[PDB]
């Protein structure tokens, strides 16, 4: 089996699995709690980042860099900008961007640094795994873009205007950051996120009464895809 | 001697250092280019990162956890926001903060993120050695307060309100992420930019005529203090 990576941005994402797996020992590292187990023959190392795109990079290369993941899961919650998307419903990242890297100043377009693409790609063959785990235990899993940036977006006109430039499905804090250290270093990435809100006005209160629950559900799935790697 | 990374986020911030230096290896890693060279007792790590928070992040991490560095110190160019720095002049950050990292929807100040502080400091030891080498070299080096965020600064207003909010004496796109990243893996930091423009309109022109030499300011500090570590 392989070291696998598992990683939220809050204790309440993490938390749920810590539990299920009940033994693990933890190391104190990049003023942060990085926890091992063992798990139906595979290696785990599990973390919060903290919140936004500069906490989770830095948990990401340390999973990979320091500890050896050679997998990385990211699991947590999202706000949903498709209609189609309800609160508690799963989405899984295709590609993702940061709409809040702007050298637009310069000519290029939102998104966009030397050296860079604006999005980077998930794993194929985990994508895939997600749709076979998805299919067997009845769970409903949608393929989108994320798009991600570092500020909590509850406003509609700031949720209209990523949606149009990067047909996004949904926002967060960490997803393109954490796929591109991944991409970087050559660890296939799976972006699973559950939705705790819809963005907008009150999107604080609607991921204030959600999150430990959307939590869980996208918790449960990256394990279950676990047993199948 | 102590292994010393040396870190910019574009080429014209470490080309400077490596026809200086002459001779040194190279690593294709974390899809960018380490180059690694011996002065005067000491084994040098130098990359640029490419431009933003995400990707300084993933250079500063792979610079301490993969190569292993012990010091780590930035250098590179910085838009001017306090009205007493001129186009060339150096200034080193005592502290940095993110101004661009918003949870403010949940009525906490901007910059701050659970967990984590809304200014991150740099070694102090570092900072003193600098003055020591500034004094030593007759160059005015300028103390003070850097504002790190995603986007290209070229507007006035927004220049006013990270001035006034932060009380920030310039701006620039990787100070305070390499700053967190040395300070949650227990390296010392040292972060110096040279000013290629004051941030306002026409920066973006001012910083396509300035970057190069500016660049090359503080790519010699960073050597001359190597010198005395
Ligand atoms: C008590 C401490 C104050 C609460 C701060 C919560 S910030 C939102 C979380 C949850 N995560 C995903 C996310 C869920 N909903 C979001 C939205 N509307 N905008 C941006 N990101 C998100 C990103 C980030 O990790
Ligand atoms: C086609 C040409 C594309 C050029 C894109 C350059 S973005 C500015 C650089 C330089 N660096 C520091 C900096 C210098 N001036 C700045 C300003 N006004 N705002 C934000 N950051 C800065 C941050 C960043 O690494």
């Amino acid at each position: 089996g392989m070291k696998i990576a598992i990683l939220g941005a809050m204790s309440e994402e993490i938390t749920p699995l810590l539990e299920t797996l009940k033994d693990y020992t933890k190391i104190e590292h990049a003023n942060n709690t990085y926890y091992f187990a063992k798990y139906k023959d595979h290696e785990l190392v599990l973390a919060y980042s903290k919140i936004g795109k500069v906490n989770s990079t830095l948990s990401a290369s340390v999973m990979i860099e320091k500890f050896g993941a050679q997998v990385l899961l990211f699991t947590g919650v999202a706000g949903a900008f498709n209609p189609e998307l309800e609160i508690g419903d799963l989405l899984y990242a295709t590609k993702l961007a940061q709409y809040d890297l702007d050298i637009t100043a310069f000519g290029h377009p939102l998104g966009f640094v030397p050296g860079n693409e604006i999005f980077i790609k998930t794993d194929e063959k985990l994508n895939n795994l997600a749709l076979e785990v998805a299919k067997e235990l009845n769970i409903k899993l949608r393929a989108g873009i994320i798009a991600t940036g570092d500020e909590f977006i509850c406003d509609e006109a700031k949720k209209a205007k990523i949606r149009e430039i990067f047909n996004a499905d949904a926002c967060e804090m960490e997803g393109a950051s954490v796929a591109l250290v991944c991409d970087a270093l050559k660890v296939p990435c799976f972006i699973l996120r559950a939705m705790s809100d819809k963005a907008g006005e009150k999107a604080e209160f609607d991921f204030d009464e959600f999150v430990i629950n959307s939590a869980k559900i996208s918790a449960n799935f990256v394990l279950k895809m676990c047993e199948k790697l």
